[PDB]
């Protein structure tokens, strides 16, 4: 069942989180100039944030839509973390999540209450990312319907359970 991660499955969620838009809520098949409209500011941020540490930057940033761009860097793509890429995951992980709820607890939950894998444990953490609450968890108890509907929108992609 464990397999690495997909740039679709990184890079597709970090452009809908500067949007603060869903994921169907992107066209996902339209350049960056022509998604973000014309802010020039996000233009310019987006490409920030697509080369940090991903080999770093392509040969044109505005010419692929948002899968032409993944097709290219599969063979540039080694399964990585993200240094500030994933350093948003622990942004949610300490500003609305309970004290006590650091990554060790949280990789935890998702191997021993539903079973991934480490290999499919950071494309769950960047479903959380994209739906954040909009105030801190009260209660290491609201991580029972936050965190554990990260898993049941990733069972609508390769649906394992």
């Amino acid at each position: 069942p464990d397999e690495p991660v997909k740039a679709a499955l990184v890079l597709h969620v970090l452009v809908a989180h500067k949007l603060k838009k869903s994921l169907d809520a992107v066209p996902l098949s339209k350049a960056i100039k022509d998604l973000v409209g014309g802010k020039s500011t996000v233009q310019n941020e987006i490409l920030g944030d697509l080369g940090k540490e991903f080999g770093s930057t392509p040969e044109k940033p505005e010419d692929t839509p948002l899968q032409e761009l993944a097709e290219q860097f599969q063979d540039t793509f080694p399964g990585s973390l993200g240094k500030q890429t994933g350093s948003l995951v622990n942004r949610l992980m300490s500003s609305k999540m309970p004290g006590g709820f650091s990554l060790s607890v949280a990789r935890k939950y998702l191997q021993t209450r539903w079973g991934l894998g480490p290999g499919r444990q950071d494309s769950v953490l960047l479903v959380a990312l994209v739906n954040e609450p909009g105030a801190r968890l009260s209660s290491d108890g609201e991580a029972k319907e936050f965190l554990d509907s990260c898993a049941q929108k990733y069972a609508s992609g390769a649906g394992i359970t």
